[PDB]
């Protein structure tokens, strides 16, 4: 895994950005995809970046797993599906997010 003999707790959050009209952030991932830096054997789709004082800076963080998007599954999804999907979003996008957090 990610880490040497140990996982991270998980927490599952809801979190609703208001694209204004960009994410305000970055992902990287998804099934034959462009791979991650957190978790990279895992082919989900992960937020890379954040933009600073843009519309995700209270809610994402790097690292965080996108597995939902407006209903739409991000589990098994490829990059361009993904980021696809996310463009034709116009406004709010709820996210369903699994975030580690360390102890």
């Amino acid at each position: 895994g990610s880490h040497m003999g140990h996982e991270l707790a998980k927490q599952e959050i809801r979190v609703r950005v208001e694209k204004d009209p960009e994410l305000g952030f970055s992902i990287s991932g998804g099934v034959g995809g462009r791979g991650n830096p957190f978790r990279p054997d895992d082919d989900g789709i992960f937020v890379t970046r954040v933009q600073p004082e843009g519309p995700a800076s209270k809610l994402l963080q790097p690292g965080d797993k996108i597995i939902q998007a407006n209903g739409y599954s991000f589990i098994n999804i490829e990059h361009g599906q993904a980021v696809s999907l996310l463009k034709t979003f116009q406004n709010t996008v709820e996210l369903i997010i699994v975030r580690e957090v360390s102890s």
